[PDB]
């Protein structure tokens, strides 16, 4: 069984759909990080804001890693170490249908919110 | 953003003002990829916590602690003088409400710390 199945012992309902209730629990939280995490990062990352409107949220932002390697004391690219992606998995509401026939799907979107520094591993399998 | 998810006021009520939620997860196949034990191998390293809720879909949402206050050097050092901050995410989960038949969901935001990254202070 999964988390959305309805017991067994219930009346089944049209169309297999179930009931999404108004308003999102804890909506007015806000992301708190260091100011310019993103460029004072030593593995820095850059910002591409993608768009569906519909999809809720609209705008998913995703980061990319400004260099191979990571930036030094001096400023300059250090190639014994890389900068990797911290990817993430996360929920989207897609928008389905239109006016009075409108329904929501989840969807799961991979998000890559930021870079950190790492160590290289040489891999076993290449 | 309730706009998102409203109808016209014309249309046809339904009882409860529930909307309607279809089965199943769009691009449920994906998996994350990322740099294997990514966590201790950074600079920034931080520990995992599983919290777990059997009443929220993802039941398991993983937060990040970092390690330290300062980053790792090649030494495998701590300096003091960098930063280990954390990477926080928002992120959507659902909740599941009622039992038995008049079973429900709803939305909740989440944030999540993602891992921690390495920073020059200000
Ligand atoms: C990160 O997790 C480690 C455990 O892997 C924590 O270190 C342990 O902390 C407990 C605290 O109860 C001690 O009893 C253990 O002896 C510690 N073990 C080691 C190997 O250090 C550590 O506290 C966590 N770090 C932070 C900053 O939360
Ligand atoms: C992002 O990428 C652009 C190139 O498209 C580059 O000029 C810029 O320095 C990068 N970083 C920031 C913070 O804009």
């Amino acid at each position: 069984h999964t988390f959305f199945q309805k017991p067994e012992s219930c009346p089944p309902v049209p169309g297999g759909s179930m009931k999404l209730d108004i308003g999102i629990i804890n909506e007015n939280q806000r992301v708190s990080m260091s100011r310019n995490i993103e460029s004072r990062s030593t593995s820095p990352w850059n910002y591409t804001v993608t768009w569906d409107p519909n999809r809720y949220p609209s705008e998913v932002v995703q980061a990319q890693c400004r260099n191979l390697g990571c930036i030094n004391a001096q400023g300059k690219e250090d190639i014994s170490m890389n900068s990797v992606p911290i990817q993430q998995e996360t929920l989207v509401v897609r928008r389905k249908h239109q006016g009075c026939s409108v329904s929501f799907q989840l969807e799961k979107v991979l998000v890559t919110v930021g870079c950190t520094c790492v160590t290289p591993v040489i891999h076993h399998v290449q």
